[PDB]
């Protein structure tokens, strides 16, 4: 069940921002969102894969604990701040494309493919090439799906290892407060065009007192500048909702 | 740990606000220790709410507390702290230092099974007498500073006696702030503020990952009123700023 919510439109209306956000208290059986339609509207997932593809590597042995670093080669990266060793969480939080990029090579298509079945992952369409599916192939997921998947993963519920849940749960923390903690990751595909627009994501739960909230923004990008609105939105949304 | 050694410059942060205490900062990588007080650092106070740390490994581990989830329901009854006046999760029981929820999961634990994990975590003197609900905070139980850092490192790397899920479900009911650069893991305890002659202790133990570092902290001073306790914070947090660690 998806319920609308007419009064989070005046966060996107007053940024002109073309998105939707999805949150769902205590389950995903009842969540609610701005709009009905884009709420299971499938987009690129980009860094928002490194959750299912953290967990992935884990199950497969390609990561061999929580404590791994991923080791610089001294080779050019796309981005300086991946230019350096990292953790499973630094390379979470700086979204290292190439280190999951690797990843996802040693995992192969074959298991790639099984535990995106397994995890009900979207259109589960990993064609485009191993270590580029999620940014630029064939690769679709929803709002609604993000929050079904995140619920999931905070039960324990995947087919992984509640160990390699719990690993990945805490890469995930974004956010302490004596009041809430925050568990989540962005993800952004690219400008595209002003025709074609990219896609940007921040989706994540947030535990407040005995509660959880699941929750799933996505939006239409077309210029970088705009990138602070997939936080501020849904960060906006969530403090009047009191939930941060 | 591999090495201490005593660097007295760090006194400056304790003698701006006239507190006698101790930090210990340890890196990981080179498992080198430094402290403003060797003396200090091997002695045995009180864990107070420290103990949580233990406590909730040891509930975990014996099935007491049910898994990460479980929800500790107030039954209604006046509390000493109206914080504690509410349903609490793990993290909430922990993060609000609730006394009486940890009580009871002690008493279900019990004497020998404490006693046991107790010697299995190498934990201070080990020693829990007092009333099971009241020896980390009012009996017999002492720790240093150094046995805290030794002990939060076993539970870092997942090699203290107790599966690793319940350790992975501790570390996360720790953490008390995270930056896109840094996670920091940390439990606050207060014995009390005793008396002028003999007083309270208040601690700070925790550790910081840092890129690919981790720094396993423990700080503790005494304490005669209650005004100072922001201390157990702000001292050590400036020395680890001061060392670019955090902030």
């Amino acid at each position: 069940s998806i319920t609308e919510n007419t009064s989070w439109n005046k966060e996107f209306s007053a940024e002109a921002v073309n998105g939707v956000f999805v949150l769902c208290k205590s389950s995903s059986k009842s969540c609610a969102t701005n709009d009905l339609a884009r709420a299971s509207k499938e987009y690129l997932p980009a860094s928002t894969f490194k959750i299912p593809n953290a967990i992935i590597g884990l199950e497969t042995g390609v990561i061999k604990n929580e404590h791994q670093v991923f080791k610089w080669d001294g080779k050019p990266r796309a981005m300086k701040q991946w230019e350096r060793d990292l953790t499973l969480r630094g390379a979470i939080q700086v979204s290292a494309v190439p280190v999951f990029q690797q990843i996802a090579r040693e995992v192969g298509e074959v298991r790639m493919q099984k535990y995106l079945k397994k995890f009900s992952y979207g259109n589960q369409n990993i064609s485009g090439g191993i270590d580029k599916f999620a940014l630029e192939g064939q690769l679709r997921i929803s709002a609604v799906n993000q929050v079904e998947f995140l619920e999931s993963l905070y039960l324990n519920k995947l087919s992984a290892s509640k160990e390699n849940q719990l690993i990945v749960k805490e890469a995930l923390v974004t956010e302490a407060a004596p009041e809430y903690l925050v568990h989540s990751k962005t993800g952004f595909s690219g400008v595209g065009t002003e025709s074609n627009p990219g896609v940007a994501w921040w989706v994540g739960w947030v535990e407040k007192e005995t509660e959880v909230y699941f929750f799933a923004f996505n939006m239409d990008i077309d210029n970088e500048s705009k990138l602070p609105l997939r936080k501020s939105i849904p960060t906006k949304i969530m403090e009047s909702e009191g939930i941060i």
